[PDB]
């Protein structure tokens, strides 16, 4: 058989590390990109298409699937997994997050509108439950700026949250013998109430920390900044999760800094918008100047569309709006994401991480 | 090698007929279907997955292409063959049905606004020797419904375009050995204009012979009505090309008629709008009816998205919007139309079509 969650690091450079995390439903390799899948599809991909680009494991939304289609429905249906047809691990959102940015809050949880709805920690737990997910995300409460007065309340409650979240959890036993649980550490930009959350979170203990209330507006110097001192303070020998991060600069940064997974819509949403991540930095295909280029999207890349298909076509099917140029900008995207968490993977194993980062960075912004 | 265009009958059962059309770039099994390409690509598939599905052939439309990206444009690209990634036979339009559907009539041509552009028999002809078309089609004047002395003008000057077609044609050398030219029979509904347009075709000459002026709003009865006399004065040992048809109840009478080859959006168009074809008639697959169905689109169905999804699922993504909702629908739309065309082979060579026709008709209105 195979193991519920078990995290070894294979290599370190600096704060870099690579390793792998055991799940029953498969391996995950770290660093980890995971395409993020809001409505039960990877848009415009099917499964077989995003594991071919390498994915290990993909993101879904508790916010999403409650209303759409429904999370008793789909464990009516068969779980997750069985409705999209990928069978591999599945990490969920809580819901704290998307029940913000798309009100009533109080200490029994949120309730809102889409059309009324209540969420709260046990209600949470018990989504990602019936969804079936593999590594199950702690119910928190978000805000940015905001005062340290204010993150520190807010911080508080996430924790209060955590707590119920972790019971919730372990009182599903199926869950608890299947599935991980994730604590989210608050805090906003200061170092005290990040350290205050990190303890919190690690006497109640769990299988992974993610660093929340990033990737919100806040630049990538500050965000560095805080991920600085921020990452130090989780348990090392746990993955460290930063959720919503980013662009490729942004991951190579965070990578360094000790970050092991990540999830984006990015690559998806901006390849059906014409723009393609290539070593060279990214392009926008609709531009003219592609009307006659037959090279591929990357001349590195490779992926089953830079085999196939010229940038000239590319840019013809975007600009008529056709369905197979979101698939394919976005298949080499998702591919282009997952080379390069395979290169940052090589680079920390072979112990040459930083000329790696060094050597990225000098052609992507040339 | 390969011969330039060989037709073989291999079965007949009454009027229908059953073989094979061997080209450079492929053999066409027949009766064939061949799936939409307006636009350079087969809506919200690869070729791969065309190809998959059982086709053999695919129609791109001169009109749309000469204007977006531009014929010598696919030309300077390699041909539109290598432009979008489909290496077996592709027939293309003359222009001639969008140039009306989608503007001067006289004796040279068309001149249209789409943005100011003219056509011709022998513009026609050069444009779909820039595309590298497999199947061209010579270039007609449409018109429905119609006096007989406005269809008799209206056939005459397509009889005429037809030689010129034929002459600028042979005046290519490269096009005349490797490409094949059909010619297209007018005369709307009148008996007397499709024999003369029939006799004026078969005293040119030409590989195959499409029946035009069909398909525009004539409803089933008068349509196999015109085809009941039409197809007889074709030549008998050249394909029988129906354009723009149809409904999979519309092909399988155009086969008792004579027809051996079909193409229309339907499949395409519909499966993205949530209509999905099955041995049982149509299903609109947004209906309630479906959000918790676990069967697959069809129960007999041998595609890959019956193989893999339920009809809750599609259900779900088509609701959502999700391009790959209008994936898996056109895969599967494809996929039914290239079965059904399998079912007439089969029956029509071991001499039970009729059988089939009444079986398919009883259990696809039941
Ligand atoms: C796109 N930015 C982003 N920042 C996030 C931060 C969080 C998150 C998701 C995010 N996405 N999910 C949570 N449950 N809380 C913290
Ligand atoms: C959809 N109906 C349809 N009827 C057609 C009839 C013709 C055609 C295409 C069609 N499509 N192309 C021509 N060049 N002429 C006759
Ligand atoms: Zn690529
Ligand atoms: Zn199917």
């Amino acid at each position: 058989d195979r193991p519920r969650f078990s995290f070894s690091i294979a290599a370190r450079e600096g704060k870099a590390r690579t390793g792998t995390i055991e799940m029953k439903r498969g391996v995950i390799r770290t660093p980890a990109f995971m395409p993020v899948g809001t409505a039960a599809t990877v848009k415009a991909l099917k499964p077989e298409t995003v594991r071919a680009t390498g994915a290990d494991i993909i993101l879904g939304n508790t916010y999403h699937l409650m209303l759409r289609p429904g999370a008793e429905r789909i464990a009516k249906l068969g779980g997750l997994h069985s409705f999209m047809g990928w069978d591999r691990p599945i990490l969920t959102d809580s819901g704290g997050y998307q029940v913000m940015s798309l009100t009533k809050q109080s200490e029994e949880g949120v309730t809102f509108k889409s059309s009324r709805h209540m969420l709260s920690p046990e209600r949470s737990i018990e989504i990602q439950h019936l969804l079936g997910s593999d590594i199950v995300m702690a119910f928190d409460e978000c805000t940015y700026p905001a005062t340290p007065s204010r993150a520190a309340s807010s911080m508080e409650r996430s924790m209060r949250w955590a707590k119920r979240s972790r019971d919730a959890f372990d009182s599903r036993k199926e869950q608890a013998e299947n599935a991980a649980l994730f604590g989210i550490q608050q805090g906003s930009v200061f170092e005290n109430l990040r350290q205050q959350s990190a303890d919190a979170l690690a006497e109640i203990g769990f299988d992974g920390y993610a660093v929340g209330g990033l990737a919100v507006g806040e630049g990538q110097d500050e965000m560095f900044r805080v991920l600085d001192f921020s990452v130090p303070m989780l348990p090392d020998d746990k993955p460290h999760y930063l959720m919503g991060v980013g662009k490729p600069d942004d991951i190579v940064g965070a990578v360094e800094r000790g970050i092991d997974m990540f999830d984006c819509v990015l690559p998806t949403r901006s390849g059906r918008n014409g723009q393609a991540f290539t070593w060279d930095g990214p392009i926008n295909i609709r531009n003219a100047r592609f009307s006659e280029d037959l090279k591929p999207l990357d001349s590195e890349c490779h992926c089953a569309v830079c085999q196939k298909w010229s940038r000239a076509y590319i840019h013809h099917l975007i600009r008529a709006g056709e369905i197979l140029g979101a698939m394919l900008m976005t298949e080499h995207n998702i591919a282009f994401y997952q080379q390069l968490m395979q290169k940052i993977r090589d680079s920390i194993s072979e112990g040459r991480f930083s000329q790696f980062a060094q050597d990225f960075r000098a052609r992507y912004f040339a």
